[PDB]
């Protein structure tokens, strides 16, 4: 947005003490965000932990449908022959 | 100072904080009435705007009736 | 209502330093109604999306409908011949 | 300035807030005694009206009664 | 609650600049005062239109059922003749 | 100006807020010694209201209980 | 209550200005709390009423439910004569 | 004054807000280091009251669950 | 927790007037702590109670059910001889 | 006062608060500018935190969506 560019370079062409209590502004905000982000750090970890596991249960039932299906043509052979 | 500001957008609340932090007599009231003109020139732009699509959504909806009443003439 | 006209009165008769003041707020104030028309516009534009889809599912609807029907008067037709 | 304000009448808690916000010693305290009287009055005048609405509510409350007991005498 | 009265005649030996002050908060009081004053009025149009609306639907049910009545018991009286 | 909020009240929060914007060393001393006073003799009053309550309540529920149990036993 | 215990020990040690803006602080507080008392007072006198209401009830059933007895009594009485 | 503070508090929100507002210049810095060690040493018995009731608590636990086994073995 | 303890190195630094604050602020959030510690107290001494309640019940149900499979296997005693 | 951080961390709200408070010009300066610096390290270095474990997130997830399908293939 355009809106945040302007009062960007309103400030700039203000500047040109000051300084210093900008960054401090900016201290503030960062750690603000060192907050959120860390939130969302977590939450994300317990979206992996429940993929990882979905993932290998879905592992589980299809290794149990393929040793089934080979049993089924063992057996069918077997009696065919 | 700025470059911090340009960093944590383009990383992506921030802006709020920004200009509410930001809220000699003769250099602070020249760069007010620089803040006035801008945000001035903004808020017609957005009114513009606005009325733009408020008049293309009720094309839309006047087209959206015509087309169902038409839908039912045809049953 | 009426408040507001009578707040400007009272408010030139006193002016007539406080006016950069003056001006420094309603300026925060402006700044404060941006996000206000930002959330307008946003969800009036989902609005609008969502406005179009619904159009073009009709129009799906109604060519399908009109074909139909002259399949149907062709066939009549043909068969009556 | 003032302007603003009537821009934002004219373009219909931001009135709350610019007016909260608004809102030597001779001076000062004959502008507040002004002000106050003025909302005074205004407030007095806003009573009348809602004790004028209510009192409309209550009769056209005892006219529904009044109405639906004559329906009720007349199956 | 006689507290208040109390605490009036408390303040007034109190008392016997701070009198602007006290008229400047006592406006800010009844300008919010003025707000809440506004919001119901607002509602009391509100429930008037409504009791309007319902005073006319039984207003054109009452015609109805009178009329009825009307031509039922002139059938009657006809049938009778 | 304390009767104008006076009649105010009397008209219908408002009691807190001017109480609250309520609150010259001897004479601030000796009045906030007084208020105080008052107060604490005024929270003892409501006290002994409330324990009067208590007790009301307490003997009318047991006249209750009582009562009930004398209707059941009489079915 | 130990904590108040020892923190009232330490402020009376501390002391031994001060006892003026104490006690104006404390007289806010006691102001919180008649706040407090009104509310309390107010919801009890509800429960009393609704006390009283409910006794009133009870009485009319009891009266009744006796003066039935006391017939069925009597005809009972009157049919072994 | 804090007498009126331990009258009020035995005739039961009111400890919290006084000692938030109650929180020469030697002397108040020896006060503020007392007030300080004995808040640390009052957590640090709550601390110890804590493992008390969690150990009591995994105990109970424990045997709930052993008693229910034998209850469940018992059939 | 890496992030704290170099925040702390970084401070020290600094500092090593304003400690007295930093003390004083400190107090102020462990007596915060006080409180969440109060909470935490009376919510497990709940907890404790509860379960001792529900171990109470099963010791009696259980008892209930021990004299039952005594007394049956002693009914079937006498019946046996 | 640093150790009863350290030790109030080692127990483990208690962060926040500290950050909020603590956050002559040469000094204030130099400390200024060497916090931005470590903030803004581990800050990158969450940003790269975050970057892995977002192309973790997709692997899985297109892992999960090739088995699947395998599985309808299966039948």
């Amino acid at each position: 947005v355009g809106d945040i560019n302007d009062t960007v370079r309103s400030y700039l062409d203000e500047a040109g003490a000051f300084r210093t209590a900008v960054v401090n502004n900016i201290n503030g905000v960062l750690e603000g965000y060192i907050n959120n982000l860390f939130g969302t750090i977590e939450r994300l970890r317990e979206t992996n932990a429940g993929l990882a596991t979905q993932l290998q249960e879905r592992d589980r039932e299809l290794r149990r449908a393929t040793a089934g299906a080979l049993e089924r043509q063992q057996r069918a052979a077997d009696l065919a022959a």
